[PDB]
């Protein structure tokens, strides 16, 4: 009945829906077969006389895929095989971007440009040696954190389960779009969503706010808060900016524990998996006691000097 | 029970309720009687007993109020009598602003600024004489109407009744508070809203798109299409920017009359009344054939050369 398949402006975490019938499963090189953030349902089954095998297209980039697909690495082109065509277009995300990337761009990662609007004529000398086949301070930390971070220290200090609770997968979607595309006075949401976010942002970061490269260092020095300061010193400027402000955030959640029962240890063990990771490359084994160190970590910035 | 309130952040075209109650109507000078942008309901009763009457206090900001406060000349801040005390504070919008004003800012009215974010020092040699004491190519059209517009162009050239429909007041407050804060990659809302918010645009303008110095003019020359071109070039720049803008707009729903059932008459009645507005300090009268006149000068260019 189809053939030919598009999906259009794909976006992190935005499923996309492609429906389509059959009547009367296979794959390539399972290399070459298809790609993660798409897959089919139902991918096969048993027929013989007219009946109609409404079988569904669905994509979804999640964390695996967002930060190949930002870069542009991978693209919206998968084949498949009965050959399939299929194609469309990714629109980047600040989500799966560097936090050296985003501190570069005061505007949102993909603002609407007012070019085309513009009343003037640029040098036309300028463009004497021009061709068709011819082709600054950072911020402190990025807009997108601080927006999430700010709104969490206005409206949800006295949220209760914060931190718990999972927020409206709905809300996160629109939250996503929201920083993507402009610095909003409000963040739309409740505490719960907007929260959840700034777990999702963290998580979905290429390079963790700790680098790779420090991240053993950390661990050793898990028991001596004051070596520890000494080693957040050691990260790239945003990297370190990033981590105190997030630890300054955290400590004001504490003084609240009453209202929003977070206590230190709770806060401490869901945050340092997505603030201190071990380079993937190295597919490093997990010991129950170097996970206590990651823990004890963070418990000394949030109970320390 | 409660005596002083306090609306805060109050925007054009929303509503804040403010609700309290009463047990056992007085005016001031009517001329300083209350602010039109606000009204008591219930304002009066009886009472003799404990009975409590939940008297509630409302705040709305119309196309009549929203200029001046957006400017400033007035502020959320009205006085009553029983005195009473009543504050807040107008975030500006870009409904009710010049064409002019809007043309020069290349970003929301009310962008949130990364200011505090920046990582850098300014000349402290600079401030050598500062003290705590003392204190560029226009757009050719705003950006506000050019999304609004654009949004038309691209979703709503098929939509049934459009222009006759009424949209969402619900709606029609998200984009006003979209373009007053971002420039958004997709306005919320259906077309019908999208439609009416620039119709509400054209109206709340402080200066119509056709100045009113050049309202008779337009009128005199209605039957003569050739010499309402020559009125138009009259026109400050972004003023015949956005009026040519318009009529192009208009031009290409009318080529799809058959899906949307627009038609030159009602189009042109329809805005022409927002579009070419009388000089209101004159109070000039409004004959029947000064009213067809006034439409032909917009069916000239709707059907014109």
């Amino acid at each position: 009945s189809r053939r030919e398949f598009v999906f259009e402006n794909v976006k992190f975490r935005q499923l996309q829906k492609e429906k389509f019938q059959i009547s009367n499963i296979p794959k390539l090189n399972d290399s070459q077969y298809c790609k993660p953030w798409l897959r089919a349902e139902p991918f096969e089954g048993y027929l013989e006389p007219n009946e109609t095998v409404d079988i569904s297209l669905d994509v979804y980039v999640s964390k695996d895929s967002v930060t190949i697909l930002n870069s542009g690495e991978d693209k919206i082109e998968d084949i498949l095989v009965l050959f399939l065509t299929i194609s469309g277009n990714y629109l980047p995300s600040c989500f799966g971007t560097s936090l050296e990337a985003l501190c570069r761009m005061k505007r949102p990662i993909r603002e609407v440009p007012v070019t085309k609007l513009i009343d003037l004529e640029e040098d036309s000398f300028l463009e004497k040696e021009k061709s068709l086949l011819q082709m600054e301070r950072p911020l402190q930390v990025p807009k997108e954190i601080w927006l999430l971070v700010d709104h969490l220290f206005k409206y949800a200090c006295h949220q209760e389960d914060l931190f718990q609770t999972p927020g409206m997968q709905e809300e996160l979607q629109q939250i996503i779009d929201c920083l993507d595309t402009s610095i909003p006075e409000t963040i739309p949401g409740s505490n719960h969503s907007v929260a959840e976010a700034l777990l999702i942002f963290l998580e979905a970061l290429p390079e963790p706010v700790i680098c790779y490269e420090l991240y053993q260092r950390c661990l050793d020095s898990a028991y001596d808060p004051r070596i520890c300061r000494q080693v957040i010193s050691q990260l790239p400027r945003c990297h370190r900016n990033v981590f105190r402000y997030l630890m300054a955030f955290l400590r004001e959640l504490l003084k609240f524990s009453e209202y929003n029962s977070v206590n230190a240890n709770m806060i401490a063990t869901l945050f340092t998996s997505l603030l201190l990771r071990p380079p993937p490359n190295l597919m490093a084994r997990q010991t129950p006691s170097d996970r206590q160190r990651a823990i004890q970590f963070l418990l000394g910035f949030l109970l320390g000097s």
